[PDB]
């Protein structure tokens, strides 16, 4: 569907994040290969991006913007999950997350499709 | 506000009572947990209780600062504790209801 919240999700949330400086990380799925992590998709069972994300959103894939922000949830959490404390991940997802929780005090607060 | 009364009335309330809230109803104990490092790890506690006590005493001027202190608690959880460790599913849990919840917040 495409409703007011998942117009504000794409708009608003997804604008914010994807161009921000310390997006790069998220922009595609975690290439275990690439970074040399063998154990990646052992801890992590449900991976999660924000070219992902943000392909869902443009697809007109979710129905409820409650989805979306679940995938994006998902997304900080498995960073949070699988890296060190200190680091430097962990600190741009907090970053990130931190503009994901300020946008989404923000939006609509009933969902409804548009006609 | 009326974003904070929904915060403390709607979403809290739920938390708090589910089967998987007790650990997170008070700070974390490091003492009776026996875990020396846990505040050299966790620079920021934070609990559901201090977050309960907060929005009782009008502490929180915005929603938003709210939802941090939420936020802080659960990747709290996840950045100490082991991938495998139950508390880590108990976290997950809440967090769901957390933004389930507050999906439906009162937009100001
Ligand atoms: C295991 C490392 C890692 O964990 N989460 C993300 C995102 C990354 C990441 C770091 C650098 C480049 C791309 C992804
Ligand atoms: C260090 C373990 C831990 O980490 N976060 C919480 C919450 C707990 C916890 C676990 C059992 C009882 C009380 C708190």
């Amino acid at each position: 569907r495409v409703t007011n919240q998942l117009q504000y999700l794409h708009k608003v949330v997804m604008k914010a994040l994807w161009k921000h400086q310390f997006a790069w990380p998220f922009r595609q799925p975690v290439d275990a290969v690439k970074l040399g992590l063998p154990d990646y998709h052992k801890i992590i069972k449900q991976p999660m991006d924000m070219g992902t994300i943000k392909r869902r959103l443009e697809n007109n894939y979710y129905w409820a913007a409650s989805e979306c922000m679940q995938d994006f949830n998902t997304m900080f959490t498995n960073c949070y999950i699988y890296n060190k404390p200190t680091d430097d991940i962990v600190l741009m997802a907090q970053t990130l997350e931190k503009i994901f929780l300020q946008k989404v005090a923000s939006m609509p607060q009933e969902e409804q499709e548009l006609v």
